[PDB]
């Protein structure tokens, strides 16, 4: 009876944006201990798991997640007491059926991840086993290769250029440890650089710079000098460059085109889907670029069509808001040909059983699953388990500065360190949706 859930509790708390979110404890009859704390995304995928908010204006502007809270003290906890904190399953299952809809908007996706994730790290604890052991199993050895938010454009960037996110992916390093050094110490030349031009230094929600540059090529180029700046190549043997296009954000749902004048000023682009190709094709072209997600909206199907045709066999096209950690979504990416590579956010989806089921799809299919935060982040570092657990290669969990991206990297570090001699890091071989 040792270990069966005798207490499942949850609590306001807050997150790196300093909005409410929740917590779960998870208690055994031999006092195995789980706690699970839930993310949050600014601009969420019109068709993610519904997040629940209190919606009170006269608390934290109607961000509350109290109401959530009430759910999982006063509903979920009756029904998951009682259960095998070993259960995984079998308890993810009855949260979904018990919340009833397809999307979680009865109890709410912020309540069964967070139940979903403490009663896992509790039985982690209660076998005392590492959490990448106990979601994995034991061929757990693979270290992801990081892709690193070190500057910002879109909606808060005040710079004319449309993608949200400019990352840098240390492939050429020979351990996840030497390459996090390597992301770090180009951070920090970045910021030099920014100074010395006289650039705000100062970092948004993940912890990388928007700084007022000419535009994207500026933006690009900054980044090449801070690689040659910090003494690393630029290309597979050393640092290389990704987008997160965000194009959802600045796709007019009414045109159903590409308005870079949203962000980039009037007299900017305004692209079709197929000019939207021509101009990423044309960065891939000029640049370093290994990754690019959300390159076409959320609902252009027949854009992502045709980017993965041009681009899907040369670079690693991600769907993010385009699957929303998703099987039903990947499963039909996957039938047509849309992307080669799904962004994995587990309250898009809200368990972790419905999580590891949309990355074993996308490795079935020759995708790669890049493991990722959300802009509202915590103290959590479960996701770093999460990418070491299923080996999966990459992980998107911020810039090189801000606790709430730094935790997982020193997650990482103590699981490459446990791992030892059997501690693997794939850097450019990640990529095995481009047969590197």
């Amino acid at each position: 009876h040792m270990s069966i859930i005798t207490d499942v509790y949850a609590r306001e708390v807050l997150d790196s944006r300093g909005n409410p979110t929740l917590e779960v404890e998870v208690y055994t009859e031999s006092g195995a201990f789980g706690r699970g704390m839930v993310p949050s995304g600014a601009s969420t995928g019109e068709h993610e798991a519904v997040e629940l908010r209190d919606g009170d204006k006269s608390r934290y502007l109607g961000l509350g997640t109290q109401k959530a809270v009430d759910n999982v003290n006063n509903i979920i906890a009756k029904a998951i007491i009682g259960y095998d904190v070993r259960d995984q399953q079998a308890i993810d299952r009855a949260m979904i059926a018990l919340d009833g809809t397809p999307n979680k908007g009865k109890l709410g996706a912020n309540a069964i991840l967070g139940v979903s994730i403490a009663v896992a790290r509790a039985a982690a604890d209660y076998l005392e086993v590492p959490l990448y052991t106990y979601l994995g199993g034991f061929n757990t050895k693979v270290l992801p290769t990081p892709m690193m938010n070190i500057i910002n454009g879109g909606s808060h960037s005040d710079a004319p250029i449309a993608f949200q996110e400019f990352m840098i992916m240390p492939v050429g390093a020979p351990t996840f440890k030497e390459g996090l050094r390597w992301g770090a110490e180009v951070f920090h030349a970045l910021k030099k650089i920014l100074k010395e031009r006289g650039l705000v230094t100062a970092v948004g929600d993940e912890g990388g710079f928007a700084p007022k540059f000419e535009g994207t090529e500026d933006g690009v180029e900054t980044i090449l000098k801070a690689i040659e700046a910090a003494g690393y190549e630029a290309g597979e043997n050393g640092i290389m460059i990704g987008f997160d296009c965000a194009s959802s954000e600045f796709y007019d749902k009414e045109r159903k085109v590409y308005d870079y004048t949203k962000f980039e000023g009037e007299g900017a682009a305004v692209r079709t889907s197929a000019e939207q190709v021509d101009y990423l094709e044309e960065l891939v072209n000029k640049y370093p670029i290994i990754t690019i997600e959300d390159g076409m909206d959320e609902n252009d199907w027949d854009g992502w069509k045709v980017l993965t045709e041009r681009l899907g066999a040369r670079v690693q096209l991600v769907g993010d808001d385009f699957f929303v950690t998703n099987t039903e979504y990947l499963a039909r990416g996957i039938k047509e040909n849309a992307a080669n590579s799904i962004l994995i956010k587990v309250n898009q989806i809200g368990t972790l059983t419905e999580t590891f089921e949309a990355i074993e799809m996308a490795k079935e299919a020759g995708y790669t699953a890049v493991v990722s935060h959300r802009s509202g982040e915590t103290e959590d570092s479960t996701i770093a388990d999460i990418a070491v657990a299923t080996n999966a290669g990459q992980i998107k969990t911020g810039s090189l500065s801000r606790t709430d991206r730094i935790a997982k990297y020193n997650q990482l570090l103590r699981i490459e360190d446990q791992l030892g001699e059997v501690a693997q890091y794939k850097g450019i071989k990640s990529f095995y949706n481009l047969k590197k």
